DNA sequence: CGGCCGCGCA
DNA sequence: TGCGCGAAGCCGAT
């Protein structure tokens, strides 16, 4: 069950007497890893275990507890899965750039495998791993269905040209995948505890000091994450097509914290999902969205560079809102005043409530939530940075291809097209609050997010 | 040339 | 709550 096309040699070298090594980043799972499955069949043939190793970065203090405490609660029950495959694993803190170098040298690797992210800073480690190593590098996609350099070799506009090429590939990409072969040939906790210390200056308190978020909506890891799926298929998958944009209805899968981590495989929801006998329009929906939306995110990051920049937005719309920069805002907020939900408008306020109580905005606000910050910010630059601050920090599932590509379709129209003409925001389509209020109860949702 | 919200009306 | 239109630009299959 291993197509070459889902692994590329990022660097060619001789290859050594040592353990296979992956080092793991996105994707932070035991079952379902294309990565893992490929460096233990390397392994296999060349008679030599297979190790895993991740890197604990101090990136961690741009975002909050409530991240670090679900990637390390989750790394400590991955630690343990491995265990049982006798498979050990090594967790380094510091720059990967130069650790990973070191490691390889100081744990004399044959070669080394890593999986798959389109985001400018793992670019640029590997390119410092691939200076300080001699020794072949392999990637490969264990996050996409179809690996992200094949399914398209450019930017795509739109969802329309992209669909028709992801879709004529599934036949071959979409499969089941192999169990994974057990080996034959300071603490965790230390590290948590030091990390809390050093962010706990800095975490979302109430007026009272007592702490905003609230962490009993997802219970973090692999195991947690299957118990969603199946509930999700079980129980709400029949009415996804009629109420996944009704934010008082909880009918989303509730996965993207699962998938952004890798605790969970995409490419296992869609064969689960594929297989349930379900209402064919819901079925259809939700496939549309974690096959071709998260998947053309991918695409958009790893042809974009400038992803979270004007500089990326399509010429129609950087024209359109350069035309509208000197337009008087109805309303200008700070990133404190938007941070506090402290605007005039009541839906905006309760979305922000959302946001900082549980860490997953219902997807349906977050277009509305940041179409509204392009509204009230002094321009166009200054509303891509708050929407990206707030979303980082906040979203269990932010810092993702998913987060770049969702705030530039809503503020600069990236795979959308012109849509009426205002002020401030131009041809750039427009959300508004009596829009919502015919489309669901608006006020139902002010009340639960105070 | 084909084809991707808010308002009015059941 | 569901459906069709309005007011509309651009990419890519020809
Ligand atoms: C302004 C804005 C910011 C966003 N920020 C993020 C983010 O930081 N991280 C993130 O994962 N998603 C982001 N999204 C996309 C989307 O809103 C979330 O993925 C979704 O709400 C997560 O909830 P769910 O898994 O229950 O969704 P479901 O409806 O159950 O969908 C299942 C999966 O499909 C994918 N998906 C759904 N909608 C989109 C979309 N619009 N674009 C790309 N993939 C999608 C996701 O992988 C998602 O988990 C953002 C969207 C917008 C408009």
């Amino acid at each position: 069950h291993m197509n070459p096309k889902r692994i590329r040699a990022l660097k060619s070298g001789k290859q050594g007497d040592g353990p296979v090594v992956y080092w793991m980043s996105r994707d932070q799972r035991a079952e379902d890893n294309w990565a893992l499955l490929f460096s233990r069949a390397i392994a296999k043939e060349a008679n030599v275990p297979v190790v895993v190793v991740f890197c604990l970065t101090d990136e961690f203090l741009e975002a909050g507890i409530r991240q670090y405490e679900f990637m390390l609660k989750g790394l400590q029950e991955l630690e343990v899965s491995l265990s049982r495959k006798k498979i050990p694993s090594f967790f380094l803190r510091g720059d990967p750039g130069e650790k990973i170098s070191r490691f390889v040298k100081d744990y004399n690797a044959g070669t080394l495998v890593t999986d798959f992210s389109p985001l400018r800073i793992k670019n640029q480690w590997i390119e410092k791993v691939i200076s300080g190593i001699s020794i072949p590098f392999f990637e490969v996609d264990a996050h996409n269905v179809v690996p992200c350099w094949e399914a398209s070799q450019k930017h795509e506009y739109a969802a329309h040209t992209f669909r028709p090429k992801l879709y004529a590939l599934l036949p071959e990409f979409l499969e089941e995948f192999p169990e994974l072969e057990p080996n034959s040939v300071e603490t965790l906790s230390d590290v948590l505890e030091t990390g809390v210390k050093a962010l706990l200056p800095e975490r979302a308190l109430l007026k009272n000091k007592d702490p905003l978020f609230e962490p009993w909506h997802f219970e973090p890891g692999e195991k947690a994450a299957k118990k969603v799926m199946e509930s999700f298929i079980a129980d709400r998958l029949d009415s996804y097509g009629a109420l996944r944009n009704d934010p008082t209805k909880n009918m989303l899968s509730n996965l993207s914290p699962y998938l952004h981590f890798g605790q969970i495989s995409s490419q296992r929801v869609v064969l689960e999902v594929e297989k349930a006998e379900s209402n064919p329009g819901s079925k259809k929906a939700f496939l549309d969205e974690i096959l071709i939306w998260k998947e053309i995110s991918d695409n958009f990051c790893y042809y974009n560079p400038g992803y979270d920049g004007f500089e990326s937005f399509p010429s129609w719309a950087k024209e359109s809102l350069n035309a509208h920069r000197n337009d008087v805002r109805s309303h200008i907020y700070t990133l404190e005043e938007f941070e506090a939900g402290k605007t005039h408008d009541p839906l905006w306020n309760a979305s922000q409530m959302e946001l900082l109580s549980t860490g997953k905005m219902h997807g349906y606000t977050r277009m509305y939530w940041a179409k509204k910050i392009l509204e009230w910010s002094e321009s166009p630059e200054k509303a891509l940075e708050i929407a990206i601050c707030l979303n980082d920090r906040y979203e269990l599932d932010g810092r993702d291809p998913n987060g770049y590509a969702g705030i530039a379709w809503s503020i600069g129209g990236v795979h959308d097209r012109a849509w009426g003409e205002r002020e401030v925001t131009g041809k750039i389509r427009y959300m508004s609050y009596e829009g919502c209020k015919r489309k669901f109860d608006v006020k139902l949702y002010i009340e639960k997010y105070s």
